[PDB]
């Protein structure tokens, strides 16, 4: 009853259906790795088909504590409260939760998306105000028997599946590999090695994680601290140089666009990430096929013909493997062995040549250690 309980636009992330309150209010919440807080639209805005209602639901609790979230790309506000939150095609309980209540905003609710609030599955420590604001999976599994593990399977053109409480083999084929969670704040985790098209960007790991890796569903695209990123745009033109782009394409700000079903994939490489293995100097790599890091958008005025954007992009704030490159691998989020698990997806991206893969063991001899 889980599969196919997510949908998502183009960029917009990926989003559940969830209630909150007594008599339930439904609204659509976008699932997000990258962030720790249950906050929810509960005043009119222009870009909300609707919104948390606090007055109409008689188990709701103020906790008299505000709380004010400025970040890089917008800002929030709000009330702590605590309420009756359930995922109807989730797991079968009804749990009491913290809510934040969102009163103003800026730049947080996209136009069109469909989703009035966020899920944030990571740690406490990431919590906004502060690390004593118990996150929704943490009651959930408090409060029920459901086993401390959740999964998503991210589909693009789009939809997917989050199952929680276990892994569904239906979900995925060939072998699970693990990463370990480095640390129980964002999920965390540790790229050993990057590739585009086979060659090595030979770049001390270090590098790869400055100053941390994570996984995160609530970002786009792949980000890249900036001595990566430029280094992957210089090989990525290298490899795709038979065809010029725009300056703008590689700042991921411009479309390109291809007459229908002429798209040349095989000009663009594809990119190995090798990630920490659960065993020392062991490592597994993902491989990320241009279908994946070229973005398609879905506008009507743009449909008759195949237009994309460049999902990787610059970062000063580490390494952010998003929602393109988890598209395609079933990914397990094992909180309880701490690590997270990737596999080949029953939508995973393939052509005639290539196709997305989940590959291992690796071994690397002469390994410092990779992390900050
Ligand atoms: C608790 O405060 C926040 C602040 C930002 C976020 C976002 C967030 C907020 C609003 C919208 C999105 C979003 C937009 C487009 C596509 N996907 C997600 C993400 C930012 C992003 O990390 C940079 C992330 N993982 N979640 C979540 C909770």
């Amino acid at each position: 009853e889980m599969v196919d309980n997510l949908r998502g636009k183009s960029g917009q992330g990926y989003y559940v259906e969830m209630t909150v309150g007594s008599p339930p209010q439904t609204l659509n919440i976008l699932v997000d790795t990258g962030s720790s807080n249950f906050a929810v639209g509960a005043a009119p805005h222009p870009f909300l088909h609707r919104y948390y209602q606090r007055q109409l639901s008689s188990t709701y609790r103020d906790l008299r504590k505000g709380v004010y979230v400025p970040y890089t790309q917008g800002k929030w506000e709000g009330e702590l409260g605590t309420d009756l939150v359930s995922i109807p095609h989730g797991p079968n309980v009804t749990v009491r939760a913290n809510i934040a209540a969102i009163t103003e905003s800026d730049k947080f609710f996209i136009n069109g998306s469909n989703w009035e609030g966020i899920l944030g599955l990571a740690y406490a420590e990431i919590a906004r105000p502060d690390d004593s604001l118990e996150p929704f999976f943490d009651s959930l599994v408090k409060q029920t028997h459901v086993p401390n593990l959740f999964s998503l399977q991210l589909c693009g053109a789009v939809g997917g599946s989050m199952i929680i409480g276990g892994i569904d083999h239906s979900l995925y084929t060939g072998s699970l590999w693990y990463t370990p969670i480095r640390r129980e704040w964002y999920y965390e985790v540790i790229i050993v090695r990057v590739e585009i098209n086979g060659q090595d960007l030979k770049m001390d790991c270090k590098e790869y994680n400055y100053d941390k890796s994570i996984v995160d569903s609530g970002t786009t695209n792949l980000r890249l601290p900036k001595k990566v990123f430029e280094a992957a745009v210089k090989s990525i033109k290298a490899a795709s140089s038979t065809e010029k782009f725009p300056d703008g394409f590689w700042l991921g700000e411009q479309l390109v666009c291809w007459q229908a079903g002429t798209t040349p994939w095989n000009i663009f490489p594809v990119i190995s990430l090798y990630l920490m293995g659960e065993v020392t100097n062991q490592s597994f790599r993902i491989t990320i096929l241009p279908q994946q890091y070229l973005r398609p958008v879905e506008d009507v005025a743009t449909s008759q013909d195949d237009c994309y954007k460049f999902a990787i992009s610059q970062s000063s704030t580490g390494t952010v493997m998003g929602a393109v490159i988890m598209e395609g691998f079933y990914v397990v989020f094992d909180r309880a062995r701490k690590r997270i698990g990737f596999a080949v997806s029953a939508c995973h991206v393939h052509d005639e040549f290539r196709t997305a893969a989940v590959e291992g063991p690796f071994v690397t001899l002469d390994m410092e250690d990779c992390g900050y």
